[PDB]
């Protein structure tokens, strides 16, 4: 049962949609991907 992971700090681009904070938009944007599913050309997804 490991846990910790103090860090990453308040960033200016959090994602509303789960609630995920990221220093940079491309981290938000490549992030948000999660949430938009659609034609999955290969088995990726976690
Ligand atoms: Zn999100």
């Amino acid at each position: 049962g490991s846990s910790g992971s103090s860090g990453s700090g308040e960033k200016p681009y959090v994602c509303d949609y789960c609630g995920k904070a990221f220093g940079l938009s491309a981290e938000l944007v490549r992030h948000q991907r999660i949430h938009t599913g659609e034609k999955p050309s290969g088995p990726s997804s976690g």
